[PDB]
Order: structure tokens, then C-alpha cells, then sequence
């Protein structure tokens, strides 16, 4: 078996689960108890603003979460979390250091990787990104033509494309003054030319993230900017002022041709889905400012903080990852949903399904043992209210136990008709969670369709489509304003609750060797579209879909 | 028990997957059968294109699909059809008739309800829809400084947002001559506050789509959008040259201030998540045009004849829902990803989470008896190629079976670099799904341990990191080209797909009872945050994260 099944702590919370869990109901647990708000919620003073972590509303109680807090204690959680912070390097199957704590180490305590301080360089890239986004910025750096750039193109996809992209769209109102910012990611030629028939290439600089640079959507897509841009310019020594690298991979950053001194150099132990901390935030800096930035790392650096030194019955991410093992392992529940009352925020699920999935989708642990357990959920959700009136159907009144995260700012950016919009998202996110715990039982159901007018005959037909089950347990996490710094807080939170989930599944949340094989196959497929001729050396599936392809490509439309 | 699980057929199907499902190996079942994908793929001519069905990746021998045909019989599936196109009041519920599909009835055959022809009416706002088109797109219509409109504001939630959205991001490429078109539906005030921030007064028109004319979200906004207006106008009779509404609800839409003349009508019997197809298009057809509206209609129009005429055996949308019971009803997969290859439908996945979850995540059967089986799935997904970079780590390499959707079109709007970047895209596409399926043996990921230069000790370890056990089912969605035409075909199959998997679990899917308990605990809510006052009269959590929106409030950042 695995490390988390043959876990004496573990089979205890599970056998708990089988006898107890079915006496578990929100609705009375809540009447029993007026201080069940006080004894399951955490609330965080970052001295920039303060989280409300509002677990109550879930299924645990005291004993609970007693027994998941010793199984966090059991599984080594405050070694592997020291040992992450250390340098040590418990990306094991790539023999990697895991330091994305690094990027944000805004005290400049040593942290070392065989036996050399990372420090130094962590701060000598900063500076230079700091340079840079002054002199573009300010208007002082200047295209082919000699004007000043008004628009950044980023260019790369996952790791390299959706911390950016999410946190300039989270960001937007700290963006006056600074230049308008493009992402480009995906391989089909639609993303790329719609944004290029959008710009001038006399004012775009193109910022080419990843990590690698070698990935062929990102390679591509920079290849064809740089033909757009070279068709303009005509001239080789013009790119030096309109391309600039983010990647680890100097080597090949210099074959495709930028300037040495274009690139933004990051790190082997920074992970892609962990990485917008480092030079792939250079987008998120040239957009919002440096000084933001710096806001957004050092509220990361605050939560990092906070999982580091706080006790895990009050520790937020601990606390958040193991309810989430509490409805994976003993509820099986597949999926998570993150759910946040603020459109500013509508990347967020995005962001994470990559964090959290490509992190925690994993089935062999550090033993060598196939998991005989599930391990990371699915991640999903759109922005309230806009779900309320799209899939909340499902989460009151389906078949499914969604265990839901609901995140809003108290303060809003666009107080507008003197707070009235901001009322109505809070009494909406409020309502939603407290529909969720209590549901509607069939005497309360029987005396609204009663009150309503309705004769016996029509009463019995609705009745039982009108009761909600209620019992569906939810997080709330409210915090005072969605600025730079508390949205690197809020990022960081689910970073270490990620971590200490890989860490009781006994897998590595750092590795993604689950890519490979899509790559190596697309490679084998892309010569044989070309031609006329029939494939015949793949199952017949993926022959009868090159077939009609081939003859479908052709046709009038 | 329910209708479901006491029906013979189901009773069947369940038995032979407990007995026989672990012997399909979709390897084995291409390797034993070379017409495997001729056997299991429907390629579907509609004389504007061709769809190909390729669902021969999936977990299902003929003996299979043979008993989930006899099981869609067995469930009225066929019966329940044509009194939906009759208009029969299939909703039962709310007692009224389904009737999407004579919004897009090219034929105009009668369809009536109770007694009278519903055509007359659907024809007459259409051709209401077309002279608008007309007056806006020519310029003709001139806002109240007498200047040509360039912008439409679509103003709606859910049903009323979703569909015009996907469908003006899907069709782009067709908006040549169109006013751009801005979709404003979350309440929170950034929504309105960063689209009226870029518009001028003078050229933008506002439509107010909502089948009640009663959503708050909805009101509210328009409201808003209404003072911005008058703050520039200053002249309330102004309001009838910028303000158009879409609605079942003549009197609201009176008392909100419309002109009686600026109001296009829709019918109790379109449901909001199956109503782009009505009045609640006009964004769609303003932005690409009536005569694509209509194509946009017609592949619709094509789709539901193949579903009325076809047995079932080849009955598309028929067999898409059916794989989906035998994966949510036998196998147990809570979830199902649509990941179309394509950036211009990036809000696809998004539409059907609405048309799929608010339809059918449903609890109670037709008789009142509550299900004792899982009904409607978790819809989730994002655009390939993006995905492979952020969530496939788990699809392939997770703990989870994820029935996905893999949509493309043959033809790409944007052949770039002598179709380059289309070339990889379809590589990408074809790849996914044959890794998929096939996953990698640990004999081939040894002898790439072996070739890469890895020591005995670090082979031995890596070794079950690198294989990839496969055996994953996805269906294959490839299309000519997403014209007007085939993306209503392509929606309307989906619909019908949501309509069979309803019937055949007994579920109601064209109410939506789920959203009633949020709406009325969000009224209580909403009063009581007004003022200092400590609110008490909820639940400990509830009042205590209004306690901290209280205090919080204020708190300058
Ligand atoms: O069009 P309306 O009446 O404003 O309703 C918007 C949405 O709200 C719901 O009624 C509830 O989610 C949806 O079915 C509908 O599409
Ligand atoms: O930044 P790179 O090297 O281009 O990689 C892009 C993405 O591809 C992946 O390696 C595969 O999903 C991600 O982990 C990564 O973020």
C-alpha cells in the first residue's frame, strides 16, 4: 500500500468518518453552539490588511479536526515544510530544490542551494527588472522608430502565461501609467493574429516567457512576432529593442536571438506553476509597477511567514489542505471548487487548476508505491454572482458533494452609486453559503407553497422539487481589500496548501512528467498531415481523424 | 427506488459493467478490431460542412452501446422527443412547453401550443431582430447627438449573458461591419464601473436582456447604465434612442422606462439557458450580421431534424448522451471536461456549464420520488492547447476518470504562416487523445531511461514516474470549419444531448428550483449591512463575517 493508507492516524479519521460522519449536520451543529464561528475561523492581521479563513461552515467538528492535525504531525508536514525552505531539494525525481519562498524572501536570510546563498542572484534579477520597467515605463525606452512603447505582448503558455495573466487582471485598477499588456499562449494562429492586427510594430515590445524555451507553442509564436516585426523593421539589430527573454535556458534564449543583456534570468528550483514570483512577472511589473510588485511578493513573503512559524491548529494553509483530505480521502469528493465574488478575480480558478492540479495529479509516491488513494481534485469555478446563475442549480439541489472556497474583498475598487453594487455582491456571497449549510426542510418548503396560495393537489406535485438538503460545506475568505500585497498573500496560502497535500499523499508536487507523452505523440503526427496521402500507422481512430482532415480541408465555407 | 434504477435495462447495464468493464482495454478493442472507429463514428453531412462523431475511444464494445440504445428506449427517450417538438408541457413543474427548437424552425411547420401555431410570433420578432440590425449596423439609427452607433452594451446574467457572449467570441471572424460588443452581467460593480469607463454616451446602446425583467444583477446594472446615461444626456427622452429590452415581461419593461416599440419579445417556453436562439440573439445579430443569425439558426434547425428523424443507434446526440450515463451511472465520474482546440471558443465550456448543470443537476424524479443515482455532471474545461500546460498532468497521470469532449475544427479563420500554427494545433489534438488512450508501457519508458544516460539506481526509481497507465476515454468532436452553421449545429446537439440524459433519469430538465433559497436569504442579508449595527440574527458564521465587513469597512490601506 502507500504511506497515507498505511498510516495508523489516517485509518483512524477513517473509521471515525464510517461510524460518525453521517451524524455530522451543520444546521444543528450551528444551534448547539454560538461559538462554532469563533472556535473553526481564523483571522490573520497582515498589518496591510486582515484574511478571515471562516472554516466553521464545514463537516468537522472539535475531535475532527483533532485527528487531522495529529495526521499532518504524523505525515512529517513541519519537516518537509522546513526542509522546502532550506534549500533542500524535495523535488526528488528531477533531484531539484523547491524555492519559489526564495523569490519573495523580501528579509534576505540566506537560503541555500549546494552550499551558495540564492539570495544575491534573486535580488540582482529584481533590480534589473526594477531598471527595466522604469525606463519603459517612464517613456524613456524607445522602438525601431524612435517612439515610446504602449504595448506588452507576452508570449508563453501555462506556467509562463497564467500567474501573469491573472494577477494584471486581478491588478487592473494599480495599471494607470503603465503601458496596455497582451498574453499570448495558445499555438492556434487565431491567438497571435488577432492581437498582432491590434498593434504597431513600433511600439510593442514582446516579452518571450519560458522557463525552458524550448516549448514549441511559445517558440513558435515568438517566431512568428519576430517575422510580424522583422517584416516592419527590416533590420536584425531592431529586435534588441522589441524582444526580451524570461527563462532559464540562456543558451537557447541567445539562438533565437536576444540580446544577452534582454534576459531575465530565473531558476531550475523555480517551478512553472510557481513562477510568476520571478522574471516571469515581468509583465505583472511593466503593467502595475515595480513598487506593486514588490507589494504582491511581499505579501506572499507574510503567508510564507505564517505557514513557517504558526502552529498547525492555526495555520492557514494546514488547516485548508486538510480539510480538503477530508473530503478526498474519506467523502471522495473529485472535485474543488474556488468560487470568488469578484470579477477582477475571474482568472483565479484558472490560475490554480494548473497550481493545484498539475502539482497534486499524481499517482506514485516517494516509496516507489502506486497511491491505492485519491489524490489531487479537480479545480473549477467561475466569479459570483455570475455562477449563482450558471451551475449553483447543481451545487444545492444535484447529486454531487462540491466542497466550495468563496473569497471576496470587503472593499471594493468601484464603489459606484455610493456602494450599492458592493452591497448586493457581499449579501449574495453571505446568502449563498449560509443556503448551502442550511438548506430548506419539507414542513419550511410546505408552509411557503401553503402561504403561496396553492390548493393540496399543486402542493404535493411541487413540494419535493422546492426542499434543499442543505448540509454542503463551504470556506469563506474575506479580506479587506484585494490590493497587490494581499493578493500575494492569497496566492501563497494556496501554494502551501497544496504543498502540504503532496506532502500527506506522499507525492511530489513538483514534478510533471504526465506532459511527456501528449509531446512525443503531436511530434510524430505533424508530418503526416502534410500530403494527400492516407496515414495508416496509428489505431484507427487517430487514422480516420487524419482521413477526415485530409479531406475536409479543402472545402468551400 | 426511482424510475432509473427499477428499469430491467439498467438493471442489466449495471450488472455487465460490474462483471465485464474491467476487461475493456481500449488497446485490446483497436488491436481485435480494425473497423473499430467505422463502427463507432458518425460522420454527419449537413451540406454546409461535415461533423465527425468519433466516439471509438471510448470504454464501450457493441454489445455495450447495444444495451444503452435498449435502455434509451426502455426510458421513453423517443416519445419524450416528439412531445418536446409538439409542445407538449414537458416542463412539468412550471407547466409549460420546451420549445428552443421553434425559435430556430426553418421549415416553419406548425408547432402549436395550446391549439395555436407558436410560428407566426418566432417569425415576427425575427424579422423585428433584422429591420434593428438593419437601422444599427447602416448607421441610419443615430444616438441623441445624431452620431452612428459603434457600441453595443449587452446587459444580462446566466442565460441572458452566456450564450450571446460564447456566440459573438465563437463568430468573430464574422463581425466585419459590426458595432464591437460589451457583455456587463456580474453585479459587482467593476463590471459596469471598467466598460462604461471606455464608451462614449453618445454611440453606445444598451440592451437589457432578462426573460423576467426581475434579476437583480440584471436591474441593477441597467439602472446604473440609465443614470451614467441621463448624466449625459440629460434628457429622459433620450433613453429611447440607447436603451432596447429583451424579454418575456412587457409590463416591467414598461415600468423600467423602455419604448414600447424598443422592446423584442421571447415566450415562457424558452428556457433562459436555451434562449440565445430568440431575442435574446439580438448582441449576436448586431455584431455579425442577420443573414449569419440566420445560418446560426439553420445549423441549429439541421441538428434538431437529425435528432427527430434518426435511429437511435446513430443518433448523435442520442449516443453523446448515452456514453455519459454509462460513465456517470456505472463507472462513477463526477465530472465531464469540453475542450475545444480552438481560442474563438474559449467561453464554450462555460455556455454548457449553465446548459448542462443548471439543467439536469436535478434531485427529484417526474413521480416526486428522490433519485437514489447520480444525475447531472460537473462541466469544466479550458481551450487546447493551454490545458496541456496547466491540467493534463492529472487527466493523464491523476487518480480521477475525466470523460473529456475534444472539439476542432478542420479549418482554421486564421491560416497563418501558411498554416503553421493550425498544423501543430491539429497534431496537439490528435496526440491528446491517442496518449490517452494508450498510455506508455513501462518496456518503452525504460529504454528512454536507458538512452538518456540514467544509472540502474536512478532508472529503478524514475521508471514508474515516466509510465503512463492510459486507458482513458475521450470523444473526438471535428468539424469543417466553425461558420454560424456548424456552431449551431454543434450547440444544438449539446442541448439535445442534456434533453435525452434528463429523460432518462426522470429529472425535470428545464426548471431550476435550485436558485429560489440564495435569492431569498440574499434579500434578508442585503438590509442589514447598512449602518453599525451588530447584526445577530443569522447563524455564528454568517454574523460574524458580516461582524468582520463591518469592521472592516473602513480600514484605510
Ligand atoms: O433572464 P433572467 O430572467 O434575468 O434570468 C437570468 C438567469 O437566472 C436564472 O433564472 C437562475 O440562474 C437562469 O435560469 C437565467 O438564465
Ligand atoms: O515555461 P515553459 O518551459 O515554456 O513551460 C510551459 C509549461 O509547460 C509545462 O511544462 C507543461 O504543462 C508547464 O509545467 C509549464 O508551465
Amino acid at each position: 500500500m502507500a504511506a497515507l493508507t498505511r498510516n495508523p492516524q489516517f485509518q483512524k479519521l477513517l473509521e471515525w468518518h464510517r461510524a460518525n460522519s453521517a451524524n455530522l449536520k451543520l444546521r444543528e451543529l450551528f444551534e448547539a453552539d454560538p461559538e462554532r464561528f469563533n472556535n473553526f475561523s481564523l483571522n490573520l492581521n497582515t498589518n496591510h490588511g486582515h484574511i478571515l479563513v471562516d472554516y466553521s461552515k464545514n463537516l468537522v467538528s472539535k475531535e475532527v479536526m483533532q485527528m487531522l492535525v495529529e495526521l499532518a504531525k504524523s505525515r512529517g508536514v513541519e519537516a518537509a515544510r522546513d526542509n522546502m525552505f532550506s534549500g533542500s531539494k524535495i523535488n526528488y525525481t528531477e533531484d531539484r530544490a523547491v524555492l519559489h519562498v526564495a523569490l519573495r524572501n523580501r528579509s534576505n536570510t540566506p537560503i541555500k542551494v549546494d552550499g551558495k546563498d540564492v539570495m544575491p542572484e534573486v535580488n540582482r534579477v529584481l533590480d534589473k527588472m526594477k531598471s527595466f520597467c522604469q525606463r519603459v515605463r517612464s517613456g524613456d525606452w524607445k522602438g525601431y522608430t524612435g517612439k515610446s512603447i504602449t504595448d506588452i505582448i507576452n508570449i508563453g503558455i501555462g506556467g509562463s502565461d497564467l500567474g501573469p495573466l491573472m494577477v494584471t487582471e486581478a491588478l487592473k485598477p494599480y495599471s494607470k501609467g503603465g503601458p496596455r499588456v497582451w498574453f499570448v499562449s495558445n499555438i492556434d494562429g487565431t491567438h497571435i493574429a488577432k492581437t498582432l492586427a491590434s498593434l504597431s510594430p513600433e511600439t510593442s515590445l514582446f516579452i518571450i516567457a519560458s522557463k525552458t524555451f524550448t516549448t514549441q507553442e511559445t517558440i513558435t509564436n515568438a517566431e512568428t512576432a519576430k517575422e510580424w516585426f522583422l517584416e516592419a523593421a527590416k533590420d536584425p539589430s531592431a529586435v534588441a529593442k522589441h524582444f526580451v527573454a524570461l527563462s532559464t535556458n540562456t543558451a537557447k534564449v541567445k539562438e533565437f536571438g536576444i540580446d544577452p543583456q534582454n534576459m531575465f534570468e530565473f531558476w531550475d528550483w523555480v517551478g512553472g506553476r510557481y513562477s510568476l514570483w520571478s522574471a516571469i512577472g515581468l509583465s505583472i511589473a511593466l503593467h502595475v509597477g515595480f513598487d506593486h510588485f514588490e507589494q504582491l511578493l511581499s505579501g506572499a513573503h507574510w503567508m510564507d511567514q505564517h505557514f513557517l512559524k504558526t502552529p498547525l491548529e492555526k495555520n492557514a494553509p494546514v488547516l485548508l489542505a486538510l480539510l480538503g483530505i477530508w473530503y478526498i480521502n474519506c467523502y471522495g469528493c473529485e472535485t474543488h471548487a474556488l468560487l470568488p465574488y469578484d470579477q477582477y478575480m475571474h482568472r483565479f480558478a484558472a490560475y490554480f487548476q494548473q497550481g493545484d492540479m498539475e502539482s497534486n495529479g499524481k499517482y506514485i509516491t516517494k516509496s516507489g508505491a502506486r497511491v491505492d488513494h485519491q489524490t489531487g481534485p479537480i479545480v473549477w469555478g467561475e466569479p459570483g454572482t455570475n455562477g449563482q446563475h450558471a451551475f449553483y442549480q447543481l451545487i444545492h439541489q444535484g447529486t454531487k458533494m462540491i466542497p466550495c472556497d468563496f473569497l471576496i474583498p470587503v472593499q471594493t475598487q468601484h464603489p459606484i452609486r455610493k456602494g450599492l453594487h458592493h452591497k448586493i455582491l457581499l449579501a449574495n456571497f453571505l446568502a449563498q453559503t449560509e443556503a448551502l449549510m442550511k438548506g430548506k426542510l419539507p414542513e419550511e418548503a410546505r408552509k411557503e407553497l401553503q402561504a403561496a396560495g396553492k390548493s393540496p393537489e399543486d402542493l404535493e406535485k411541487l413540494l419535493p422539487h422546492k426542499v434543499f438538503e442543505g448540509n454542503r460545506p463551504t470556506n469563506s475568505i474575506v479580506f479587506t481589500k484585494l490590493t497587490p500585497f494581499i493578493l500575494g498573500a492569497l496566492i501563497a496560502m494556496y501554494e502551501h496548501k497544496i504543498f502540504v497535500q503532496g506532502i500527506m499523499w506522499d507525492i511530489n508536487s513538483f514534478d510533471q512528467w504526465g506532459v511527456e507523452l501528449g509531446k512525443q505523440l503531436a511530434k510524430k503526427i505533424e508530418p503526416e498531415l502534410e500530403g494527400s496521402s492516407a496515414v495508416t500507422s496509428h489505431d484507427s481512430s487517430t487514422n480516420g481523424l487524419i482521413s477526415f482532415i485530409k479531406q475536409q480541408r479543402d472545402t468551400k465555407l
